[PDB]
RNA sequence: ACAUUUAACUAAAACCCCUACGCAUUUAUAUAGAGGAGACAAGUCGUAACAUGGUAAGUGUACUGGAAAGUGCACUUGGACGAACC
């Protein structure tokens, strides 16, 4: 998270790969140099690019710095790409009862709605005996509720020595959406 | 609706009406189904309250929500503010 807006007069880095107001290529110079240019000519200084393993500032007017971030907020409106995926967790029990299972099944189709990605795991209920054999069958009676919906991610697993199963859902894919539309058609309709 | 008749040298005889009660009305029981409160117990999800209970608590009202509840507006103390100046 940054914003194109000047650095101020307080440089972190002593050399420089210092750039024009026009976009000529000053070159190299020292930290105290730079200074010196910003007051000549009444000039904010703005990084350009971080990435870059040699520091990289562009001095440039008040005004071209308005220009600038006015241009990255209509890019971003034109093609807006914000990617990031959510991590959403839940610890469920053995013997955890219906009605609780119904209102945490409800709410892992609010998160697969919104593109997240959802971490179960399944513990030993409190003092209750039980192998992977049914305490595997609720991730398979959650997915049911969310047939082309959601799909795993991850599959079961031993956590912790076994007493723990985790699995991790998502939203189905386009693709992948099209590809079950297109089979649930032929069951019924070709029949 | 219904009618003064016979009789009368002692005096008597004769008498006899038709309409109501209902698909009205009162109350209660029984029955499909739905839903409360309580007892027993203390499984499931949370942790709302009691300590400034970890966002002080609560009243009334409104909206909202798996659930205790949460929030807004006004009100209360059945909260507090540490009690000389500095
Ligand atoms: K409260
Ligand atoms: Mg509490
Ligand atoms: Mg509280
Ligand atoms: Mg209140
Ligand atoms: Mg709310």
């Amino acid at each position: 998270k940054t914003a194109f807006s000047n650095v101020g007069r307080k440089i972190s880095q002593r050399v420089i790969h210092l750039f024009d107001e026009k976009g000529n290529d000053l070159g190299n110079m020292h930290r105290a140099n730079v200074i010196r240019l910003m007051d000549e000519r009444d000039l904010r200084l703005v990084q350009r690019n971080t990435s870059t393993e040699p520091a990289e500032y562009q001095l440039m007017t008040g005004l071209q710095i308005l220009q600038e971030r006015q241009r990255l907020r209509e890019m971003e409106k034109a093609n807006p790409k914000t990617g990031p995926t959510l991590r959403k967790e839940l610890i469920l029990s053995s013997n955890i009862g219906q009605h609780d299972l119904d209102t945490k099944t409800k709410q892992i189709q609010q998160w697969i709605k919104k593109k997240h990605l959802v971490q179960i795991t399944i513990k030993k209920g409190k003092n209750v005996d039980v192998s992977e054999n049914e305490m595997e069958e609720i991730f398979h009676q959650i997915l049911q509720t969310m047939p082309g919906i959601a799909t795993f991610s991850s599959r079961p697993q031993a956590v912790q020595g076994g007493k723990a199963l985790m699995c991790v859902l998502r939203a189905l894919s386009k693709n992948e959406e099209k590809a079950y539309k297109e089979t649930q058609e032929t069951q019924e309709r070709d029949t």
